[PDB]
């Protein structure tokens, strides 16, 4: 039931879209390895992922993290990189998708940093780089981003360099404790608790 409807780089959507894809590109402690070396992306295209049952799926939960919570999803429009985005636009966030190995526990992760996004596009740590070239920093391979909608809650704070949510809680926060530019990342334990709402097609830039 999903369908992905284009959007015009004049529609105001696309632009705002677009630009927090761009603003909240920063630099890496790993100097690019795994996402590549850039400052900005081309955005080629971005496509709004319409799917009823998926977002039906998603207000249901939101409205019961949102009662438990005084009336607050806590609700946020983070990125998430992910070389199963195509299962993802069509069947939903769910078990399959979460990081076994994350710092936070097995859950879903998403990102205030576009560019922490990138670095999963083609798998943890980059992977293998682009399947056509084996390049982490490929500039001619087209990456695609989700930028999601993602229902918090009671967030567990973590400050820091499928499971459970901490018992009272939502969500985890991991709360940068050493890198002074670095944006939160956040975990899930439940599908449900996100919507994929745009599809964010992309070049990384080559530094000039
Ligand atoms: C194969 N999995 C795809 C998504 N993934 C992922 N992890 C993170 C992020 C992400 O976008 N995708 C952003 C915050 C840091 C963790 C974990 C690995
Ligand atoms: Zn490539």
């Amino acid at each position: 039931g999903t369908i992905l409807i284009d959007l015009s780089p004049d529609d105001k959507e696309f632009q705002s879209v677009e630009e927090e894809m761009q603003s909240t590109v920063r630099e890496h402690r790993d100097g690019g390895h795994a996402g590549g070396i850039f400052n900005r992306y081309n955005i080629l295209k971005i496509q709004k992922v319409c799917n009823k049952k998926l977002w039906e799926r998603y207000t249901h939960r939101r409205k019961e993290v949102s009662e438990e919570n005084h009336n607050h999803a806590n609700e946020r429009m983070l990125f998430h990189g992910s070389p199963f985005v195509n299962a993802i636009i069509h069947k939903g966030f769910d078990e399959r998708h979460a990081y076994i190995g994350g710092m936070f526990g097995a859950g879903i992760y998403f990102a205030e940093n576009s560019s922490k996004s990138n670095q999963y596009v083609y798998g943890i740590g980059g992977g293998t780089g682009c399947p056509v070239h084996k390049d982490r920093s490929c500039y001619i391979c087209h990456r695609q981003l989700l930028f999601c909608r993602v229902t918090l809650g009671k967030s567990f704070l973590q400050f820091s360099a499928m499971a459970h949510s901490p018992p009272g809680h939502h969500s985890v926060t991991g709360r940068p404790s050493v890198n002074g530019l670095a944006l939160a990342e956040y975990v899930i334990y439940r599908g449900e608790q996100a919507y994929p709402e745009y599809l964010i097609t992309y070049q990384i830039m080559r530094p000039e």
